[PDB]
């Protein structure tokens, strides 16, 4: 990671909550997002992992401020924010081609992480940021690791929490997290994109989802979804992780559909 010095940094507004919008001087200045004792340890820790990543579809770490207070993790800024909220907002305005391009981008980033032997564990549209060019980039806001136990509790959460509706069965039952379980999660993300941000298994409780998945049921087709796209998510949801596509097969399959777009034709796109 690169140590940024606080003079090139200007916080401006609180985006969420802390994560600010700011400006980073590079001459020209660029806009950035700024995230600000066990909590301090993990904070600087996560930056070290981010700094190892450099890919078009992975949130880019500009640097960190670890020698001054406030301590800061600085990334590029993603104007359009989190993909799930963004799709619920643009419900219907994108073609299948544009939606499958976002999925391609997401899979490209996930192929890069798998090549690094990095297992995400929380691949979900809420962790995908979007910029003014509709480029999608994998991120991790850390909600899986938010500590809500009492500081004197007899029993504490170990292993963090899992996103039950996004997590492969083997990872739920045996904590076997691999790129293959990320691929399952990627399938859920395809369904999220294609439904413009619907809640997976919206009619079911959490326990009913685990019971549904073990009975062989999966998310239903999205409306207006081309068959090839729904086929691919179904492949992502095979129960035996070894039969799922690799993130390389995925990027490849999406590339073939995009280059032969008649396979992405859905009547709603007809004019
Ligand atoms: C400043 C910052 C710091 C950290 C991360 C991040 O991705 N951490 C991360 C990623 C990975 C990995 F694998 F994906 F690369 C692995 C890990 C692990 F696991 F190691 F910890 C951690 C993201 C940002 N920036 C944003 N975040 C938010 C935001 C909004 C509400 C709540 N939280 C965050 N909004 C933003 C931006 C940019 N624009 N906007 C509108």
């Amino acid at each position: 990671t690169t140590e940024i010095h606080p003079s090139c940094v200007t916080r401006q507004k609180v985006i969420g909550a802390e994560v600010y919008k700011g400006m980073l001087k590079t001459k020209k200045e660029v806009p950035v997002a700024i995230k600000t004792e066990k909590q301090r340890v993990d904070f600087l820790g996560e930056a070290g992992i981010m700094g190892q990543f450099s890919h078009h579809n992975i949130i880019r770490l500009e640097g960190v401020i670890s020698k001054y207070k406030p301590m800061m993790i600085i990334t590029e800024y993603m104007e359009n924010g989190a993909l799930d909220k963004f799709l619920r907002e643009k419900d219907g305005e994108f073609s299948v081609l544009q939606l499958v391009g976002m999925l391609r981008g997401i899979a490209a980033g996930m192929k890069y992480l798998a090549n690094m032997n990095y297992v995400h564990r929380d691949l979900a549209a809420r962790n995908i940021l979007v910029n003014s060019n509709l480029v999608c980039k994998v991120s991790d806001f850390g909600l899986s690791r938010v500590l809500e136990d009492d500081p004197e509790a007899t029993y504490t959460t170990s292993g963090g929490k899992i996103p039950i509706r996004w997590t492969a069965p083997e990872a739920i039952s045996y904590r076997k997290f691999t790129s293959a379980s990320d691929v399952w999660s990627f399938g859920i993300v395809m369904w999220e994109v294609m439904t413009y941000g619907e809640r997976p298994y919206w009619e079911l409780s959490n326990h009913e989802v685990m019971k549904a998945i073990n009975d062989g049921f999966r998310l239903p087709t999205p409306m207006d979804c081309p068959s090839a796209i729904y086929q691919l998510m179904m492949q992502c949801w095979q129960q035996e992780r070894a039969r799922r596509p690799k993130f390389a097969d995925i990027v490849s399959i999406l590339d073939k559909l995009i280059r032969a777009p008649d396979s992405l034709k859905t009547l709603a796109d007809f004019d």
